[PDB]
């Protein structure tokens, strides 16, 4: 089978990428771990095999059949076009190539068909978008979607290994040393690139990624724009509010929709339940609903609290939870890689459509 | 038959060189694709056969009969001498050998005769100049040429594959992300070699290549000098303004000429139509004139908007369009290759 | 103060007429917006104030001091003579009246004295012509002008809002939906009212306006004849080739001239630099020259690439760029209006010189 | 007059801080020498008077008017906020507060005016930066400054007293015992806190301080950032290479600039000569140029090798030399204190957290 490279092997997503590949249906002959200079030379396991980490360079992709990128937009912007030139099929986790019409933006259970026409890079959508698409696609299939209003409850792991560590030490300082939450010193959250940083311990930060010109943040607009693209329908109205909360792993979403035809609630539960990747967890009589802590370690997307709006005939509320590192990232990526292998789509692209620097 | 080498087969001209060879009257026994170390190993089709890209090296040219260079004047300056020594005939599609008196500069329809005295290197002319020569030769032949004034509307594909991709994503950022054109970041155009780069998205850049000592660019000076050499007449006045526009493929030219004798338009139209490589597309009553999007894919040079100057007795304006990767490059080069074979000049 | 009417307020030019008036030296007591029945009854902003759009009719001009017209030649032909009978002073943007010797054809920096004999209508010249006049008058003043040869690179905004939208949609269709440029369906360009329409995305269309009996189009003949009228010199030989290119706003011109006496290039640059409305952008050492994207939003006309012909003693080449919506149309009209005000020329005309249709 | 405290009185800069204060115009009623616990109790002289060194504590700044901190970033990090709370005006010779917008970064000849908005802490810039600013400001004033390229030739004194003694013993090991320079053992240079140490004896080490994420060192990036701050212009292009050479004292710089307009050399020379704090030492006919060994003990910045670039219209080369312990540190810091006194700015101010 394949030589498979993981770019960003030492990170939060990369650790999970390693785990998803170890259990993958993909024929792997050789596995390669790529990071920056700081991890080069260091060792990391694949099953029992002992794998030395390689520095990522323009010439690192010779002999590689598939590369999963999860090292940040800059790394992908820099080294993915070279991997393509080399003959790799790239599955990128970052947001860099997502809006490029030459690049499929794929959730396998929803739009696997878009993989066929790939040009050597396939993008794994934003994590909050992925779980929402899993939850919503069986609903659109039957009754259509007019609009989505979403408020998200995002875990810190989506911002990376340092974010996780920053949160754990902040909480430890409050709970163990008696420090007040607003006397904490943050270096990373709400966004690593932005000017100011704020404590997350016992907080809810209504900022993920930086702000755009319309006063929505980038995370908020990614949900809007990625939704329209994955679902292939620009007429679906989408607005989002994305909040960081003190959760390590698993994103949660309060999702409001309006359908095009009225959609009886028990039929909505049945539709979601019967969609691949989606698990109905909805039994309010035994207080059953999706929970972040129960979603961690699972590849499934969990859906509950499903109930019609109190006023809008065609309006429905729900609660959607998934592990942001698995379905939101690594599992979706490994699922994409497996689907490409299955459909004969793991080969070089003759025509190069991504400029180099 | 022949062992043919395509040097720079992965770029914009290279891709079309493959296409033109696939369809040529050249007897090709063996074909080789040469490029940089970054392309070595990778595979490209010649018809149904898979061909593995080799690195351009010193001893790559052993056993090659013909080499078509389309890989940067730098690469022609380095390797063409070794190719020639290895006993190759080189058709160079770069600007390096263009003002060497020992190197013919050839448009087969205009100055085929110049090939007879070749010393192993034949230079394919500048694209903008090629199409102007095809259009103008049948006019010179009959009424002479005193002067040419030309303004060009040049497609981004002339500056390479990466200019294409720069142009497409710039456009996408304006249309898709709502970016202001003056707020875009450019890395290639107007010219890779120059210090500053400017957006081409929704713009017109009056710079192709770098500036010369006299405030005309190298592109403008080529059209002047290469017109004199190809037509073997230094007495023809040629002055040019070269502009990059957001067209992906095909160059367009607003051409102004003064002939030595009054050329009636009906006859000028007829001389162009009859000239090989030139197609008359001129019927203003049904809005017929050459268009850049119509010329892509075609080996012909299309001429129209032909009309007399409103005041100068011997003045004529026209619109000349041609695919810059084809007749302006790969096709002219392959046509040179085919003529060399037919004249027995490949040895 | 004046009552000021903008006819065709809803269009590309009308919209900039609004911008220019908000920033104008004109004493404005009342602003009115007029358009067709399509838009009559809708609303639009003048500064922070809501203005109801009115239908343009024969009786719609009572009380108006100055009326700016930018609504097509037919709307000018039908309603400008009625505004003049009402006592209005008309600044027309269209081609309809430009060649009537009773109508001044004015670029304020060049021939403002022609405004004194006005008879109620003052014509704003063709946009391509305006910019060329700003560039060339300083030259003519010192060394004379024997001939002009011009090739234009014209932006689609010149052909109106619909053309702008056509151009945007075709480009999106090619870049996003993988449509070949020849398989695109045009409806407006090159010429709204001509028999066939062609795509403009990645094209250069050597037609602007319909063709005339001599095989030049009207756009090309406008440049020829408006030049002669504006400069008041029928002996200047002018030929134009006018092309539409995929640019939203700002026209660019490759301009060749032959002067009467030899004009030294360093002196030519200084004469152009010192002319009002004209800005020298000429430093090839640093790749400085006029660019359409930089001229958008500016009321200045930009001149560079200035260089003598390689063979013709008195031949000079240059590159002229201006916003066709501003100096080419709206700003020129507002400048005319402001100068009419300055010279006490805003008042009714006794004797009616334009036919009522 | 003032109660002045010198914090880090026993180091290389601290020792020149004493010399500069003795000859200062600052009125001094009382002086205090502060350092760590291992210096406490020992004595140093101020003029012909003996002074007992005290431990630098979070409370020791009661009654002090002016404090000159030359004891490392973490000492200024710890105790300068407490000094400020205590009503002292601090002149900080270290790099801690340098890019803090509430802290003016001052070379008095260039941007004395920035002193007026101080919040109790004034930062003395990097030594390489100071001399470069003295030499270039008079050119900027007249013909503008577009870009700077600099390669430095830096003395070991810049890395503190231990660096001097390391350099000395390494050289004696080579010269007296015949030790291969590449066989020498080093513990401080190129940078003490970094992992690996290298001999400086008969060497040129292209590393000063630790490396940053852009592969330039912090020293190099100090010159870049601090040039922008001092001249209050982010548009000036600055790129540096900082090198340690076997010189005990005085930094030297090869300096390339491109101005905004053409700056005649005879005029450039005249401008530098007339500029306070800068001496023109430039007579190639008699081989006169700034020299490191001539510069030691002097408060002036010496400039020579002034000549136009062989190609670039607006390019100029020059050689700048100054004592890095004087104008590069202790003199600059006493010049700030004097200017603060002259301007009536020595008074109690509160924008820095207490650790
Ligand atoms: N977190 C999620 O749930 C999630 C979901 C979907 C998409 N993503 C995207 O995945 C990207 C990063 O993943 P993360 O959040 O897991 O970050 P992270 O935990 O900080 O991990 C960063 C990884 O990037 C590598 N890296 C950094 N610079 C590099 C370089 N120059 N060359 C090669 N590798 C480099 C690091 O390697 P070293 O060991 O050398 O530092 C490390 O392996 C982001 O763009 C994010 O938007 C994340
Ligand atoms: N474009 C036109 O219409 C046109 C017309 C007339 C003349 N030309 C001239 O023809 C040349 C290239 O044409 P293009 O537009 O096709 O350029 P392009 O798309 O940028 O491609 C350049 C080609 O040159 C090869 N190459 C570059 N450097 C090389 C090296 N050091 N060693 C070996 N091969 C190297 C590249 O190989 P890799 O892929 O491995 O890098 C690639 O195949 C230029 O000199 C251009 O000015 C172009
Ligand atoms: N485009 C340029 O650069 C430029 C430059 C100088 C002069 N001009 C002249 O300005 C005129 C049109 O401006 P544009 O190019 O900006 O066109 P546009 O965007 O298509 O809009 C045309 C305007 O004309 C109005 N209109 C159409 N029919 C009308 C009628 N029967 N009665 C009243 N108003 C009517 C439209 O109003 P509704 O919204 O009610 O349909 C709209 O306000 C043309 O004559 C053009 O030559 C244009
Ligand atoms: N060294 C230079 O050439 C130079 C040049 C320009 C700017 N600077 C800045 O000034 C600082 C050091 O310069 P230097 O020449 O004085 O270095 P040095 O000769 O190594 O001496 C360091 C001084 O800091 C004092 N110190 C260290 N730890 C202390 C603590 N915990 N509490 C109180 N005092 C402490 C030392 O006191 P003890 O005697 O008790 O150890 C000593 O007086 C550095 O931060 C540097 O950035 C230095
Ligand atoms: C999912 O893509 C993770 C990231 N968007 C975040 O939560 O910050
Ligand atoms: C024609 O030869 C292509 C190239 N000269 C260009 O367009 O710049
Ligand atoms: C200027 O008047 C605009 C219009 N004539 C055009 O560009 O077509
Ligand atoms: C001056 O600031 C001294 C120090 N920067 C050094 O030489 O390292």
């Amino acid at each position: 089978g394949y030589t498979v490279a993981v770019v960003g092997a030492t990170g939060a997503v990369g650790a999970q990428m390693i785990k998803m590949l170890e259990e993958s249906t993909l024929p792997i002959d050789k596995i390669r771990y790529l990071a920056s200079a700081r991890s080069a030379g260091k060792s990391l396991k694949f099953k029992d095999q002992d794998i030395t980490i390689e520095e990522t360079t323009e010439t690192a992709f010779e002999g590689v059949d598939i590369a999963l990128f999860s090292a940040g937009s800059s790394t992908s912007a820099k080294y993915a076009p070279y991997a393509v030139k080399a003959g790799v099929v790239v599955v990128d986790n970052t947001s860099y190539f997502r809006q490029n019409p030459d690049v499929p933006l794929v959730v396998p259970e929803v739009n696997a068909h878009a993989l066929d026409a790939h040009n050597g890079i396939i993008a794994c959508p934003n994590c909050s978008t992925i779980q929402m698409m899993v939850a919503l696609e069986p609903v659109r299939q039957k009754w259509g979607l007019d609009r989505i209003i979403v408020s998200t409850y995002q875990a810190v792991s989506g911002a990376g290994m340092g974010a996780i560590l920053e949160t754990q030490r902040e909480l430890r300082e409050v709970l163990n040393d008696g420090v007040k939450p607003c006397d904490l010193h943050a270096e990373i959250l709400p966004s690593g690139g932005d000017k100011k940083h704020y404590p997350i311990a016992f907080n809810a930060l209504p900022q993920i990624d930086v702000f755009t010109d319309n006063d929505y943040t980038y995370e908020e607009m990614k949900m809007t724009k990625e939704t329209k693209k994955i679902m292939e329908d620009d007429s679906i109205a989408v607005s989002a509010t994305c909040v960081r909360i003190p959760v390590l792993s698993a994103h949660s979403e309060s999702v409001y929709i309006e359908t095009k035809e009225v959609a009886p609630i028990e039929e909505v539960k049945a539709a979601i339940a019967a969609f691949p990747g989606a698990v109905l967890e909805d039994d309010v009589a035994h207080q059953i609903y999706p929970q972040a802590i129960n979603a961690v370690g699972s590849r499934d997307t969990f859906v509950g609290r499903i109930r019609k709006d109190l006023d809008a005939e065609k309006g429905i509320h729900m609660w959607v939870v998934s592990d942001n590192l698995l379905k939101g990232a690594a599992w979706n990526s490994v699922q994409i890689a497996e689907t490409l292998h299955e459909r004969g789509l793991v080969r070089p692209t003759a025509e190069l459509k991504f400029e180099l620097k």
